[PDB]
């Protein structure tokens, strides 16, 4: 109808699949957040927002949307870039540009358009997806260090790199390297490895205690307010529609690619024009509220299904427990140290760069390789300097 496919029976599927997804959702929506250099609190109220009417108004019911860690990786270097034209609006006008990659999502949609952005050849988005891999794993090569990341954000942080060689914190990159290891090697499917890694790396700080280490700092309790736009006459403004621009059509093709998974382990087809609406609106509501933007997370939307969600239900109760888990247990999140985090962002990374394809034509394995590079060179150009 109006709606994403929402009905009430699996009542019990979508249950299991939206309280699974909720709790895969919550490591890494306050991995992506600190990693924004928004707040923690920007990730956690896009997993709720762009999840929530992603999931009322798209087209694919299984589907789990939030900061994808393709969308954190621009959005970050959009921030940053912001921030450095304007210190007190930059944040602020980066909210905005999430907005307008909402509008333009409803447009790609509201225009006979999502269908052909399935065209993209294998070698391409494999070449995008090792890409932002790297960057994210150098992002947390300065939270390992047991130091705060620099301005570059990596050009900042690899000039950086000489003596934050020698400021070091073992404990901390002790800390990172053990969250790693939990994530990395425990067979012993639920119990989500994320999510115990994060629990555990914690609660080591009664191993640890008597150090110093860094942590998610308390943060703003509760509900969140409406920032309308600063659009700002900006010199800035021309740079904002080409990021919104891309950060639009990014969040379609990851919002779409991961449709495509969704349709496969449910033997259901999905509808693109629709889906990217309801990404639009799940963005332009985030942005609207503060929130990072976000797209179709494809290892969220996989946990819910195998919980057995199977309604757009799913997502909406996925975005409701994640919200009231937000607003009660805020306080919880003030102890959780940036190291873990990295080590989950970090492993993030390491599990998103494609190596299989590393180790047929001799033009993919090029084009890739160039992709991987133009792909680092312009995240890297993007953040101002
Ligand atoms: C020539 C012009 C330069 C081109 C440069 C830009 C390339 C285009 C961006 C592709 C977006 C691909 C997004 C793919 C995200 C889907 C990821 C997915 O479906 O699976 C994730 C899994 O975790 C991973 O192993
Ligand atoms: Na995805």
């Amino acid at each position: 109808q109006i709606t994403n496919k929402i009905h009430f029976r699996n009542l019990q599927g979508d249950l299991f699949g939206g309280v699974t997804a909720a709790v895969i959702a919550l490591p890494m929506a306050l991995a992506f957040g600190i990693a924004s250099g928004a707040g923690a609190t920007a990730g956690l109220w896009g997993a709720v927002i762009v999840g929530f009417f992603a999931a009322l108004f798209g087209g694919t019911p299984t589907l789990i949307s939030e900061p994808t860690g393709p969308m954190t990786v621009v959005q970050t270097a959009v921030i940053a870039s912001l921030v450095a034209a304007d210190p007190d609006n930059g944040l602020a006008m980066a909210f905005t540009v999430v907005m307008m990659a909402g509008l333009f999502q409803i447009a790609f949609g509201l225009l006979k358009l999502g269908k052909y952005v399935t065209m993209m050849p294998y070698t391409v988005i494999s070449g995008f997806m090792s890409g932002i891999g790297i960057i994210l794993v150098i992002l947390q090569l300065a939270p390992f260090l047991g130091q705060a990341s620099p301005k570059g954000g990596v050009i900042g942080t690899l000039q950086a790199l000489p003596n934050l060689v020698s400021n070091v914190r073992p404990v901390e990159t002790l800390l990172a390297l053990m969250t790693v290891g939990i994530i990395w090697f425990m067979p012993s499917k639920f119990a989500p490895p994320q999510l115990v890694a994060l629990v555990l790396g914690t609660i080591i700080s009664i191993t640890l205690f008597g150090d110093l280490d860094i942590r998610r700092i308390g943060e703003i309790q509760a509900g969140l307010p409406a920032l309308q736009l600063p659009v700002f006459q900006a010199d800035q403004l021309q740079r904002m529609l080409i990021d919104a621009a891309v950060l639009g059509m990014l969040g379609c093709i990851d919002a779409l690619l991961t449709s495509v998974v969704a349709d496969s382990l449910t033997r259901t087809e999905h509808n693109s024009n629709k889906e990217l609406v309801g990404q639009g609106i799940g963005n332009v509501m985030s942005g609207l509220f503060g929130g990072l933007g976000g797209a179709g997370a494809t290892m969220g939307t996989v946990v819910n299904i195998q919980s057995g969600g199977r309604t757009a239900l799913s997502g909406l109760i996925r975005a409701m427990v994640l919200l009231v888990v937000i607003l009660g247990a805020a306080k919880l999140a003030a102890t959780i140290p940036l190291a873990v985090l990295a080590g989950i962002a970090f492993k993030v990374g390491v599990d998103i760069i494609d190596w299989g394809f590393l180790k047929v034509s001799i033009k993919g394995a090029l084009i890739m390789y160039a992709v991987i590079v133009l792909t680092v060179l312009v995240d890297l150009i993007a953040a101002v300097g």
